[PDB]
């Protein structure tokens, strides 16, 4: 049974998965995504190095493949990350001055979002903006633009595609008692009061065994920032315990504003963390106990 169909039958928007052209042309990925998932996200093909390897020179080969595949196959699309330190070319982090970096950042946001305007559900506009203590991460954007980079990024994104949900995302937001979780909430509330159009907080849930339980209170904390939505993305769990995965699903179900859950991949051997068998399908692309437990929890 399809966990996407089942979660939609509980009133959520999707059960999604990260993928890309390289996965869709091989193995059983495409067949499983077609059958069991309702939203796809590009793992890497929309990241900065892939789409803008030098200033103003864009390419969309991978991104177009994924967006077109989704459309061809009736799947929702989320995309990102527009502004974060990962996949960031040195040409960008070598920028030393505020206005240059603002204009580079705006042009990157605008170009990517405009290309797919109206067809993308969610854009991860800003990612991994926080340190573990809740201060803002000293990536090149914070270092050079200052804290206004987050307001600017979101306002630019809203202009580029007003139909898209605009998210901030971070990891280690998995306990309500962790300073990072508290800080993103406080800062998002503030930013929204300042008119920054942050529609969602996305919790990048790369979890170790036993961490699912903490999400039951972390997720409503994230939802208390007042964004219209929250979501779970990049979900995987070391060991793929049914208990961890069911806890995450229940947190989603318990949080009105939580629209859905995206897993970081389909089958364990293709995970960057393959040896931790942290996904819902095994190396033979068969559903794992955790997949069945999610089915049972959503029936």
């Amino acid at each position: 049974q399809s966990i996407d169909q089942l979660i939609k039958a509980r009133g959520k928007v999707y059960f999604g998965v990260a993928t890309d052209q390289n996965r869709l042309t091989t193995g059983k990925n495409a067949a499983i995504i077609k059958a069991d998932f309702g939203m796809v996200w590009p793992e890497e093909s929309m990241q900065w190095d892939a789409t803008e390897p030098s200033q103003g020179n864009f390419n969309f080969a991978g991104a177009d493949y994924l967006v077109n595949w989704a459309q061809q196959n009736g799947k929702l699309i989320g995309a990102g990350c527009l502004v974060w330190h990962n996949f960031l070319p040195s040409w960008v982090s070598s920028i030393t001055d505020k206005n240059t970096l603002i204009n580079v950042m705006k042009n990157h946001i605008t170009t990517l979002m405009t290309r797919y305007k109206g067809k993308i559900r969610t854009w991860d506009v800003v990612g991994e903006a926080f340190n573990e203590d809740g201060s803002l991460r000293q990536n090149v954007f914070l270092n050079v633009i200052g804290e206004d980079y987050i307001p600017i990024a979101f306002q630019t994104a809203r202009a580029a595609d007003p139909n898209a949900k605009l998210y901030i995302m971070d990891y280690n937001l998995d306990s309500a008692s962790y300073p990072k979780t508290q800080a993103i909430v406080n800062r998002v509330k503030q930013w929204r009061a300042a008119g920054v159009p942050i529609d969602g907080i996305g919790s990048q849930m790369h979890l170790s065994a036993g961490q699912g339980a903490g999400v039951l209170q972390a997720l409503p904390l994230l939802a208390s920032a007042g964004t219209p939505e929250v979501s779970i993305l990049m979900l995987d769990v070391a060991g793929a315990s049914p208990t961890d995965y069911v806890n995450v699903v229940n947190a989603c179900l318990n949080v009105q504003s939580c629209v859905g859950i995206t897993v970081m991949g389909v089958a364990d051997p293709d995970s960057a963390f393959a040896s931790s068998t942290p996904l819902l399908f095994d190396g033979n692309f068969n559903p794992k106990p955790a997949y069945n437990a999610i089915v049972q929890n959503l029936q």
